[PDB]
């Protein structure tokens, strides 16, 4: 399974929040309004990733790794930390139901990546 295509694997609408520890360790928004996130899979690295474009510049560009863990900040708000980007990104949801789908599907991708790296080196 490789070279599937340039199309995304999954997408969803949610608010974009980027941590700003440079000035103050606290939650800080990046997008004034909710945006659509896109999922992609790298055949070379055999792992999934999350990329989101806001306007003319990308804001989210993390990779789903087997060592990452999803953290819930609210009933309808989820976030995660990316070592590669050395930051924390969070997606706000209007309903806990939407958040549940996001978190559950996120874990599913994580398990897939783990199996892929296990079989490969």
């Amino acid at each position: 399974g490789s070279h599937m295509g340039e199309q995304p694997i999954f997408s969803t609408r949610a608010h974009v929040f980027q941590i700003d520890p440079n000035t103050k360790k606290n939650w800080v928004p990046t997008s004034k309004h909710a945006v659509t996130v896109s999922y992609f899979y790298d055949s070379t690295r055999n792992v999934y990733r999350i990329i989101s474009l806001d306007g003319s510049k990308a804001i989210i560009n993390s990779t789903i790794t087997p060592n990452m863990t999803f953290t819930k900040t609210s009933q309808k708000f989820g976030q995660w930390a990316d070592s590669r980007a050395n930051t924390v990104y969070g997606l706000g949801f209007s309903s806990e139901h939407h958040l549940s789908k996001f978190a559950e599907k996120f874990q599913e991708f994580k398990e897939a990546a783990r199996l892929a790296k296990e079989k490969s080196q």
